[PDB]
């Protein structure tokens, strides 16, 4: 029913390279996989209500989660910087729901969100098409 | 001294269609762990025993298999789990290897190879040619 | 009306070795084209016809071989050529296949399949599981 | 003998994304071959006198070409832009070699260089590691 489709900038060499570590995908609204094509990362969502996120890791070692989903029919998205290296995707992706933490966060609906590390690397994430089933967004690094 | 498993998958046969991976999970015991791919080959490095990693694979024929590796007690082990549902994804899967989840018992048997058939009659094998020492690699193979 | 071959590979025996991709060209008749991937499959998009492209493959038992697609005067083709030498890239190899450069023989053949043996030992095969059309579909097989 | 490593910075969602469409590899010094790992494109050469070319396309139908290589044991770069569909890297990346046009610009063995394409793309090679036989360089796209 849905389908997000992402596409990653990484605009600033101090903060190091990232790179995807793991690629997760929430069991609610009948599930959803991954997929790749031309450097853009795909979410296709069994239905509005479930998620899935992918989580970088970059050349000098820092740990981040892209949290992107369809909540209540609109899209949502979150980040969560400075990860332990046990914090994974598995551990991050479930905390959306069933009151794990960051349910409101994703009940926000938001179109975009931003943040910026406590080591100063700012991630943003923000949706080029909002609107729709073939939703699309832009993860930047900066 | 963390360990990492390298996977090469291999294709036999345009009858079960063609597989390819749509998810990546790694556990979080043992400091946790990430997924690598080169060459071709995708590697899930561990900080040490006592966790694993799962890569979900869909057909072109809408089947959705899901491989299991990972370190018990300094020694591999590996499961592979057929027919899965949609919204049965690997987040689904990889726990019930732990916390008496339903799959702790797979895991403890630390398998170096495993084989099943889905109903659908797909086969996987998983086979571990590196088997032993921090550096485990192993074959993952559809026919 | 431009035109594309996709290709999916499959890799069945662990004894020759794992192949990966490590080169990838296109001929510049017929207003050039592109290689893409998505879903592990290889896509050469041309724009039109009398142009192909080539897939270098490197086995991890230090083996190259190449894989030539395209299309000869709106009917597709395939060739393999083995045991290549390190120096003997897909630069080298592509435009053999044209300009009476030493292939174009097998070009013209317009095959919608094909089969070798390196001296190695090593099979390959090329088959178009869709042939006609503008959008051709293909397998290259390693055995 | 030689080794060069790339990471690709998209720093500009105005221009696009860029993709690499086509990797090729010259024949001398015993040729070479393209790999990647954690985002980063490596170009192995069988020694000091050949080059690779990596082709990329934007989302906005933009053409261009990265050639690296070494030179006389020093590392070089170009990067060509504004090519028309049929220009491919194995039209672009023969031009260095046997007086194609571009011989000049790889015997200056640049560790750094730049351009800005006629609609304003403006894309960076600069070398990160310009010494040894283990090189990696950073692609700019801006």
């Amino acid at each position: 029913s849905y389908s997000i489709t992402l596409r990653v900038y990484q605009t600033n060499r101090d903060r190091g390279y990232f790179s995807i570590v793991e690629k997760t995908v929430w069991h609610f609204a009948n599930g959803g996989t991954w997929s790749e094509a031309n450097g853009a990362h795909t979410l296709t969502q069994g239905g509005s209500g479930t998620s899935g996120v992918l989580r970088f890791l970059s050349t000098k070692g820092e740990r981040i989660t892209v949290a992107v989903g369809v909540h209540n029919y609109k899209r949502w998205c979150d980040v969560v910087t400075g990860l332990k290296p046990d914090e994974t995707a598995l551990v991050i992706n479930p905390q959306y729901y069933n009151n794990g933490g960051r349910d409101y966060v994703r009940e926000k609906q938001l179109a975009e969100y931003s943040v910026t590390s406590a080591i100063g690397t700012k991630v943003e994430v923000v949706y080029t098409v909002a609107e729709g089933n073939n939703l699309e967004a832009n993860v930047i690094f900066s």
